[PDB]
């Protein structure tokens, strides 16, 4: 607890802040920074209230998402930030960090696949529906 002005994130700064359990990207706001680069971010969820104050490490938070990289774009091997239903595949979800892995057109079908880092572990060769909503990820 020895509050800095020092770090890439200011206080009241939104962010996306990253659930170390689940692994997903949520819309977070900057409410203290404290030390011991490596700075610890306090954040609060814009729609989760209830889950109070919690300390993130400087890794598991970044500016927010705001650039799409259209599917034209989309090319393997790019990390990315995009929409998943892990227990749920063909439905929506949360935002995981992936890695692009194939990319598949026909005349009328398109089809991507990544593989998908989740709470701690890779879930390779992951069907991705949401193609037209894949995001660049922020880096400083
Ligand atoms: C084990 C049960 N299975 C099947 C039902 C679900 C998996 C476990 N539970 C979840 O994913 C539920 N969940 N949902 C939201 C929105 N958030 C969570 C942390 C944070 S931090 C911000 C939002 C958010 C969180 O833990």
């Amino acid at each position: 607890w020895d509050e800095t002005e020092l770090g890439l994130y200011k206080v009241n700064e939104y962010v996306d802040a990253r659930d170390t359990n689940m692994g997903a990207w949520f819309e977070a706001q900057v409410v203290r920074v404290t030390r011991k680069e490596d700075v610890i971010y306090h954040v609060k969820y814009d729609d989760y209230p209830e889950n109070g104050v919690v300390q993130m490490n400087s890794r598991d938070v970044r500016a927010r998402a705001r650039t799409i990289i259209k599917w034209q774009d989309l090319e393997v091997g790019q990390v990315v930030m995009l929409n998943y239903n892990p227990d749920n595949p063909k439905e929506r979800g949360f935002w995981y960090d992936a890695e692009i892995s194939r990319k598949r057109e026909t005349r009328t079908a398109r089809e991507l696949y990544a593989n998908v880092v989740l709470g701690d572990d890779s879930l390779n060769d992951c069907r991705i529906i949401f193609v037209d909503e894949v995001f660049k990820i922020e880096r400083p």
